């Protein structure tokens, strides 16, 4: 049982009522301060307050509602970050109607994967999305109705919004009259979100409104997250669609703050944006660290009132996180650490109890243990196996598909991660990978972050896989983006023997990645198969 990491007591208790209640009620104390920003759009230099987004958001929840939605609908909501975004989404969480996030980059074919799975009833889509959503329906009849998320006017024969709430409220509604829907947490989804699928096609996560109360909780945790104080906003880079921004942000508006975002990643509208709107906490992820570790225009800047930056999402090499820290006169770098599957992040490094290269501890409510690959056996302190977690933010099912949803969590609750972990002696965890990224050369297992951070020392970008082999199994071996010969003898002078470069390496001009910054393995195997 001392090998069961548990989270403490939370120091911010479980509020009752469904995860629409407790937002509408939040949302609504923050509307009747006049001022208060809930988004920014840090691009267009665009502020909507509480009581606009509140307002809107009833409206667009009271019409959802006279339109006939209930809790035997889904929507699904396909957009780019923006202003609107989580205007459909609270609306339907205040009225009991599933959301679905459907991510805006998909390909045709993942898209329609995606909805196939959650089979909307109505369509919230960007302008952008819009076409994509267009060239799928004809094999989704389960949609009756498409709306644009960012426009007033009606746009391209479709309604918007605005238009679609003005064609079913009455005109003297009113907003601050409106009571959100009471119904059961446990098993009322709030969101059905897409999974990462190393297994193939992305399966469709069901959360119920329950895993968002409990993230509530989480989120206006002092020590596990941010503790609620006036004139706090934050600078958000996730997105939205992904379980990281979309319960980051949730937890933010529950919080009261203001929400500073941008569609897209640029560095001097970013350092800019942090100064300008006297940012607090940044949210990133990994990926976007290259960036600021070369420093370049950050100490230009007056930063003063950033107090904390944020990853997660994706692994975050120690020597970095301690090099941005340092450049952002920070302690360190805040981490977080989950899955699509378990909502939001299950380990978060507590505030005041920081240790380098530890994506933190359990959270509240939670439980881990690393386990042995071949038999299941609890591991001790130190001992690397795969991470499981559980508690009550555990997804209540992949949306049908009992048989993988049985395949992930266990008959005492345990979620099996597909991630290498360990823990030490005051509790912190470490990742050391994903299970499959590993590459075992005749018997010894070979991390690709080391092989990574090694390459990473020589004077751009660089990912490590396993090129198959007949004898060996695998031979490390790397693609690398520059700014062969030279760095595999160069490799072999750094590490032991056993993870010696002897796949070899292949260059490109960019290693593939996630939205999230994760490494697609199944990728860069491909690109070192072929050219090796
Ligand atoms: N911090 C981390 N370090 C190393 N690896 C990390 C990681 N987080 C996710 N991963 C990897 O992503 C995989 C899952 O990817 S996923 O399914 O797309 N889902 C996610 O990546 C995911 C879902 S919720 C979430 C986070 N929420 C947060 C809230 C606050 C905060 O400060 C930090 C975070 S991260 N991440 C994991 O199995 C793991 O391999």
């Amino acid at each position: 049982a001392k090998n069961i990491k548990k989270g403490p007591a939370p120091f911010y208790p479980l509020e009752d009522g469904t995860a629409g209640e407790q937002l509408h009620k939040a949302m609504k104390r923050y509307a009747l301060v006049p001022g208060t920003i809930a988004f920014t759009d840090a691009h267009i230099e665009v502020n909507i307050t509480y009581a606009e987004y509140f307002e809107m958001s009833v409206r667009l929840a009271e019409a959802m509602k006279r339109y006939g939605l209930n809790t035997n609908h889904r929507i699904v909501v396909c957009s780019e970050n923006s202003l609107q975004f989580f205007m459909p989404v609270l609306g339907a969480l205040f009225i009991g109607v599933a959301v679905a996030p459907a991510n805006d980059i998909y390909n045709e074919r993942e898209l329609l994967n995606s909805m196939n799975i959650s089979q909307p009833t109505v369509v919230f889509v960007s302008k952008k999305g819009l076409q994509k959503i267009l060239n799928v329906q004809k094999k989704l009849p389960i949609i009756q109705k498409i709306i644009i998320m960012d426009s007033k006017t009606d746009y391209q024969g479709f309604q918007s919004m605005y238009t679609f709430v003005t064609s079913h409220l009455p005109p003297g509604f009113n907003e601050y009259d409106f009571v959100p829907e009471s119904f059961d947490r446990d098993k009322t989804i709030a969101l059905i979100m897409n999974s990462s699928g190393s297994t193939g096609l992305p399966k469709g996560v069901a959360l119920p409104h329950r895993t968002a109360c409990v993230r509530f909780s989480h989120a206006r945790d002092p020590i596990f997250g941010n503790q609620i104080i006036p004139d706090t906003a934050i600078l958000s880079v996730v997105p939205f669609h992904h379980g990281f921004g979309m319960f980051t942000t949730l937890g933010y508006l529950i919080c009261g703050f203001r929400v500073v975002l941008m569609y897209r990643f640029e560095e001097e509208l970013f350092l800019r944006s942090l100064q300008d709107y006297k940012i607090q906490t940044a949210l990133l992820v990994p990926t976007l660290f290259s960036f600021f570790a070369k420093s370049t225009l950050i100490d230009k800047y007056d930063l003063s009132n950033l107090h904390e930056i944020a990853s997660g999402g994706a692994p975050l090499s120690k020597e970095v996180g301690e090099a941005v820290a340092k450049r952002f006169h920070l302690p360190g770098i805040r981490q977080g650490y989950g899955l699509t599957e378990t909502t939001s992040a299950i380990l978060i490094t507590p505030e005041g109890d920081d240790k380098p290269g530890a994506v933190g501890k359990v959270v509240p409510f939670f439980e881990a243990k690393v386990v042995d690959l071949d038999t299941g056996k609890t591991l001790g302190v130190n001992q690397r196996g795969e991470l499981c977690v559980r508690g009550p933010m555990i997804m209540s099912g992949y949306v049908n598909n009992p048989e993988a949803t049985n395949a992930l969590i266990d008959k005492d609750g345990w979620l099996h991660s597909g991630d290498i972990a360990y823990w030490d002696e005051d509790e912190h965890f470490f990742i050391v990978d994903r299970l499959k990224s590993l590459i075992k050369y005749k018997g010894y297992q070979v991390a690709p972050a080391e092989l990574e951070s090694i390459l990473l020392q020589h004077p751009f970008d660089a990912g490590v896989a396993g090129l198959p082999d007949d004898d060996a199994g695998e031979l490390p071996a790397a693609v690398v983006v520059l700014e062969e010969k030279e760095i595999v003898d160069y490799v072999a002078s750094q590490v032991t023997t056993a993870k010696k470069l002897r796949g070899g390496v292949v260059f490109v001009d960019e290693v593939p990645k996630g939205l999230t910054g994760k490494l697609d393995a199944r990728k860069i195997r491909e690109i070192l198969i072929k050219a090796k």
